[PDB]
């Protein structure tokens, strides 16, 4: 009965939950209502945070603590970071379907003690999900961001420019936050988002700044990030 035909959602959720659960033995349970992660493409951003946060020796490693703007019903950033490399994750979701099935998928796979999903204000990013934090610094903020018009025949294209606005506002909260967090970081989806981008970071004095770009057949991505660190 499960399709056969990879165009096919029910094909492509199949495939994720197989794969996940095959090599990583993580069991998840996602709607075909929310967007359905191809795991090659999120591993590739996984491991590039990996790059950007630097290696530790035996005598200097510690919990590597990251915050995943945005998880969805999956939570497959924080599961993938916290099952392979043991990562710990505040992971933050605004619809109320996608923090039911993040907040379900990390409780079957008895991860609660590293990976922390909570639901945030619409008005909200990094800013309010770090409210009053003085203790700890964050090695990361990861994000595959949304695709909001605005926030007609031509919806979907408006849609895809709104992920500019969107890592715009990662920027803005980065500019207030600074050192509390080592890297930011954003998944971008057209390679047309990454020159005002890089050039608002520019403007903006950030001291470090970085690309990259993750190829899985015919999807093509690109990911930024930044530092405040010298
Ligand atoms: N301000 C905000 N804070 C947290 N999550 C937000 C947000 N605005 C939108 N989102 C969420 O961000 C998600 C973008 S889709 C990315 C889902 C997942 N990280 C993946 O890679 O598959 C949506 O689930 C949307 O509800």
């Amino acid at each position: 009965r499960v399709s056969l035909n990879f165009k096919d959602p029910e094909a492509v959720r199949a495939l994720t939950c197989t794969l996940l659960r095959e090599d990583f033995g993580l069991s998840i349970d996602i709607p075909l209502e929310r967007l359905i992660p191809t795991v090659p493409l999120r591993l590739n951003y996984i491991h590039w945070v990996e790059d950007l946060i630097g290696h530790q020796d035996s005598d200097k490693s510690t919990l590597r603590r990251g915050i995943d703007i945005g998880t969805g019903a999956s939570c497959i950033y924080p599961l993938l970071g916290a099952t392979l490399n043991g990562w710990y994750f505040l992971a933050t979701e605004v619809d109320d379907m996608c923090f039911n099935y993040a907040k379900k998928n990390v409780e079957q796979n008895n991860l609660s003690d590293l990976i922390k999903v909570v639901k945030v204000p619409q008005k909200t990013l990094l800013m309010d999900a770090l409210k009053e934090e003085s203790e700890i610094i964050y090695d990361f903020c990861m994000c595959n961001p949304p695709f909001f018009a605005n926030q007609g025949g031509i919806t979907e294209i408006m849609a895809e420019g709104g992920e500019l606005e969107f890592v715009k506002r990662i920027i803005h909260d980065s500019l207030q936050l600074k050192k509390r967090l080592r890297w930011y970081s954003c998944m971008l989806g057209k390679k047309c988002s990454l020159a005002p981008l890089k050039e608002e970071l520019r403007i903006q004095g950030v001291p470090k700044v970085t690309y990259t770009e993750f190829c899985q057949g015919r999807t093509m991505r690109w990911a930024l990030a930044w530092s405040f660190y010298d």
